[PDB]
């Protein structure tokens, strides 16, 4: 929606997720998830789990829409990946945007 945000794009992490299957997994769809985030303005939130948890609601929600608009779509799996993953960056960009104010 409106007053939101598009992050720069981010280096993205090798994140290890506990077993072989999930490691592999993704290692190999990793391409299919977002690298920037999409945020409202720092001043907004109470606090950083709030700003975090948002960025990553509304960045998972449009990035759903534009992969399914590809005809592409997501399972379970890709989503949890996701959600790990873009909480992560969503963390990084609330400390680049928290170190200016």
């Amino acid at each position: 929606l409106g007053g939101y945000m598009l992050g720069s794009a981010m280096n993205r992490p090798l994140i290890h997720f506990g077993n072989d299957y999930e490691d592999r997994y993704y290692r190999e769809n990793m391409y299919r998830y977002p690298n920037q985030v999409y945020y409202r303005p720092v001043d907004q939130y109470n606090n950083q789990n709030t700003f975090v948890h948002d960025c990553v609601n509304i960045t998972v929600k449009q990035h759903t829409v534009t992969t399914t608009t590809k005809g592409e779509n997501f399972t379970e799996t890709d989503i949890k990946m996701m959600e790990r993953v873009v909480e992560q960056m969503c963390i990084t960009q609330y400390q680049r945007e928290s170190q200016a104010y």
